[PDB]
RNA sequence: UCCAUGGAUCUCCGAUCGGGAAACCGUAUCCAAGCUCCGUGGCUAGUCUGCGCUCUUUGGACUUUGAAAACUUAGCGAACU
């Protein structure tokens, strides 16, 4: 689309020409395309060319476009400028300083780690705009990006001294920066962790939400603790709480990679019995098919492959070019051509790359 | 219990990676190709699409050292008597 005509302008003189005949002549830019003229000046990371593009329209209607420039500063990394922006913003119009923008931008840094700067920027401008509980939420969220846990509980400590609560969000993500941080530090320092950040939960009386046991699961499931992830998953009943996407997906996961196959099948069919599972993807087979495909399991790959034709959903090509590969990767006893006659002469319907498979393990297999 | 076969574990010096006051004290690389793991870039988010790491294990080539009684064949070569 102009979307793709705006890429090949690997210039900006290219988007001058191509802005003069727009704004002018084509009157697209008479638009908030504005916004995606400056995101590709954002991603050029000529913000110069950006902030060029916003005083020369300037017309008071951008909203989505200055929101989108902002989530380019933060990506391209610049902070200061990105505050500097803001009052800038504050002096273009195209947003209002208000409790709608100041809680936009929370969520535009919240998402990269820029505590600090968003931080300073909250609490200089909250004279005129104090409510602002979405950002009083995420300033935890954007600190537990950073993993400063010092500033994140001291955020904690501070919205204590104040009107503002701590609420199950903010030990969600408290959770996830204590777990992630322990795992990566040292993995028995995380048993007692989750407890001591838990009780915190319980004392400010916050529900268990299956958000909470997402965070469990899926910072147990790096850990190569699925035993543990596999129980709380049962355990699901005492707190008000019920599987998700997240759970069955990753209790699938982590319970393949611990020689558990049946209770794999198990639990997929389990995922789809209790309903989430219309959709599970058109990758998640493909991938703990690469599952069961590094440890030398072909035999259930074929088998839960033959429980994927029989769920119907069509693998694409994906699964073809590489398990005729692990299956001759499979020759240090040779069951290659064996079961090339199963998967390497099938696929009728890409037959030419069914064949085209052989060449490729051959070539590996020398 | 027990026999035979074949498998499991199999501490140390002698010693042979370095030190050593014998039985004790210190410690892999390079390269391919493997899922997991951990951030990185993509902004074009498209199997959302791709890079580069690691600990490890395989499987190689680098990475490397062996002893005895008499016998034999040699090199030396004596005095007592």
């Amino acid at each position: 689309l102009q979307t793709l005509n705006l890429s090949p302008e690997a210039g900006r003189a290219a988007l001058g020409f191509n802005e003069w005949l727009d704004s002018n002549s084509n009157f697209s830019h008479t638009d908030e395309t504005v916004s995606f003229f400056v995101d590709y000046f954002g991603r050029r990371k000529d913000f110069k060319g950006m902030l060029e593009i916003i005083s020369k329209y300037k017309g008071i209607a951008g909203g989505k476009t200055l929101e989108s420039a902002i989530d380019r500063l933060v990506r391209a990394g610049r902070p200061k400028q990105v505050t500097d922006f803001f009052e800038k913003m504050e002096n273009d119009y195209g947003l209002k300083r208000d409790k709608e923008s100041l809680t936009l931008v929370v969520k535009k840094l919240c998402e990269k780690g820029h505590a600090s700067i968003a931080e300073k920027m909250v609490k200089n401008t909250a004279n005129e705009i104090f409510p602002d509980e979405n950002i009083c939420d995420l300033l935890i969220s954007g600190w537990c990006i950073a993993e400063k846990l010092d500033e994140a509980t001291r955020l904690a400590g501070e919205m204590s001294r104040g009107g503002f609560e701590i609420g199950t969000k903010a030990y969600n993500m408290m959770l996830d920066c204590v777990c992630k941080l322990c795992r990566k530090k040292d993995p028995f320092k995380l048993q007692p962790e989750v407890e001591k950040v838990l009780l915190e939960m319980e004392f400010r009386g916050v529900p268990r939400n299956t958000e909470t046991f997402n965070v469990l699961i899926n910072n147990l499931c790096k850990i190569r603790r699925t035993e543990e992830a596999m129980t709380l998953f049962g355990r699901m009943g005492e707190w008000g709480c019920q599987p998700d996407a997240e759970t069955y997906l990753v209790l699938i996961r982590s319970l393949y990679q611990a020689a558990r196959i049946g209770e794999g099948d198990e639990m997929i069919d389990k995922m789809k019995s209790a309903g989430y599972g219309e959709l599970l993807n058109k990758k998640e087979y493909y991938g703990f098919l690469k599952i069961l495909c590094g440890i030398e399991r072909l035999e259930h790959a074929m088998s839960v492959f033959k429980s994927m034709k029989a769920n119907g959903c069509k693998p694409g090509i994906k699964t073809y070019d590489l398990l005729m590969g692990k299956m001759c990767a499979n020759n240090q006893l040779t069951r290659a051509n064996g079961l090339y006659k199963e998967a390497a002469k099938k696929g009728i319907a890409v037959s030419p790359k069914e064949y085209r498979v052989d060449p490729r393990f051959m070539k590996k297999k020398t």
